[PDB]
């Protein structure tokens, strides 16, 4: 119908482009709202001001935190196998997420695939990355300085820290022995 | 009424949640954007992937240089008059500016007030300031240390750093000798 | 007592200035460092340049990954026990840390305090966090909205994510003590 | 060699320890790079352990500076004399702003000398004459324009760049702002 933006919001946007509401030609608004033909009308007072469209729903979405804090149960969230080829390699599990931090995801997963299963490396990620193995052993492999292949074993209370974009696998050391690990990834 | 969101980022946020398109329940899209109903559509969405709706058009703003620069002339944008309490202030004169760094202002004032006119400081802002006089001679008044009242005349080509949320006013410091400056907010 | 600043970077820092090493006096160099008298000298070049001492030492630690990665070994680091107002709270266990982000602090904790001991909450912290529970079952407290106590019970496998500055504690649910959760601050 | 304490005991609470000599406000390292290795053992760079202990060269939240009062030299790039560099007001508050006014001296009629770019951004305003302006544009290719009197260019990190009079002998002034 409308696109509706905070007022107090946009008047502070306003405000570090030495403007105030009377600056944008014909918009209606209420005590705490400002309304909008739609995105093409916001784009271009976007334009106008030269800010960008993101910064207008910046702190629009509500908190999903209840007292400063979000909680999320085992098994209670998104979950996916992972299969390639008739190969289960992984199980996904969601950890907490939210809202207040679209940059952290943090991650439960069962390594499922043996020694006789291919590497498949990622392509690295724009995250830093810590790794912390809950269960069993695991094989870890990364591409290292001059794009030669690295690899290590990590046992249960081991812990790695992975700089972003490094291509990076993991795998059971064993095989038939299914490990558990925790990755966090941030920033 | 619709509204768009980049394709290739929206793959990007879902697959950090090892997640797809397919995921998403009735969107359509094309080769490169995917549509929502609405603003009601696309806040179950962020709910789902728990991300706040800012995030959907994060970097998604086309750059307004040309070549890694952008020109602005005299007079070419946005300028107004500040009327204080009462007290013509300031005129306004946005210089340069570009949505690659919606936090730069850098503005060009006329002086308009004086010692025949009452004091009015602003309530300072988040931004750092550098000031330069390009013209006249400028009182200089700000709120110091222990909340005290400090003052200092700047002449043609001094310049003054101001920590963000000092309180501070500029005046002419003769009065009926209009005086010019260029103010540089930003970070 | 001579102390040694890399050249390159010092370099650096005096062509933001528009200036080079002969503007500097009385420094002596090699090929990749430059050598002050003492402190007092290197601090009077920092004030000469306007700059914090801090800034001569930027970049300049040496990184402690070894091809883009770092990798720790349970009880292979520091470790300590937590004892608050008399009574035996934690024990906290090193994960990975390196230098790259100084601001990354994941540990592994043992908890030993429960409900027949008293509540020894944190002065919340500047870190983002999230926990997750390892084993037993974990009692969490925190201060929420209005400075009211508010608590929950985290089992094996459930995680919670806490806000910059929330004070909070994490306890046994059940009195005999050994619950674990492992807890990553970051930002 | 002295470390606030306030500040030292903060990183040392990011790491979960305390102070395992000081006084009231400080902290004393005998080797002078015994702080090296206490930066090593906490996996913190050096530098943090500095942060905020110079000593704030503002005078009430503000500082001020006066034509002529501070660092000023002549710029020659290949016996052209190019610029007369002058700092504005510069602190130890922000290290990465750069303030300058700049008088030009060369033209047309002298060969091009652009900079290497460098990392901070920058904003320039023209405060007097006509001012050209060259700059290393998309896929390496010589870009110019000129900018008068209340003009302004804002320039990404990185691009190389030159500022000359457009008439020549007619000297041109700017401000150049640069900034984080
Ligand atoms: C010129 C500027 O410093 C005054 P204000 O716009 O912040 O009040
Ligand atoms: C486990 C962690 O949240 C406790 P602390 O950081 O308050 O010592
Ligand atoms: C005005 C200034 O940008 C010229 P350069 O000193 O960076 O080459
Ligand atoms: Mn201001
Ligand atoms: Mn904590
Ligand atoms: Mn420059």
């Amino acid at each position: 119908r409308t696109l509706a933006v905070g007022k107090a919001h946009l008047e502070a946007l306003l405000a570090t482009r030495k403007m105030t509401l009377e600056h944008l030609q014909d918009v209606r608004h209420d005590a705490t709202q400002v309304y909008f033909d739609g995105l093409e009308h916001l784009q271009n007072v976007a334009q106008y001001l030269a800010i960008p469209l993101s910064e207008f729903f910046v702190g629009q979405t509500q908190s999903d935190l209840d007292d400063g804090v979000k909680i999320a149960r085992r098994n209670g969230g998104f979950k996916r196998e992972e299969i390639r080829g008739g190969v289960h390699y992984y199980t996904y599990e969601h950890l907490v997420t939210t809202n207040q931090d679209p940059g952290l995801m943090a991650l439960r997963l069962d390594l499922h695939s043996d020694d006789e299963q291919p590497l498949r490396l990622n392509g690295g990620h724009g995250s830093r990355e810590i790794v912390y193995v809950t269960r069993g052993a695991v094989r870890v492999r990364w591409v290292g300085d001059n794009d030669e292949l690295k690899e290590d074993v990590l046992n249960e209370g081991d812990s790695i820290f992975i700089l972003p974009n490094v291509p990076h696998s993991f795998t059971n050391h064993v095989g038939g022995a299914k490990s558990e690990i925790i990755a966090i990834n941030y920033g």
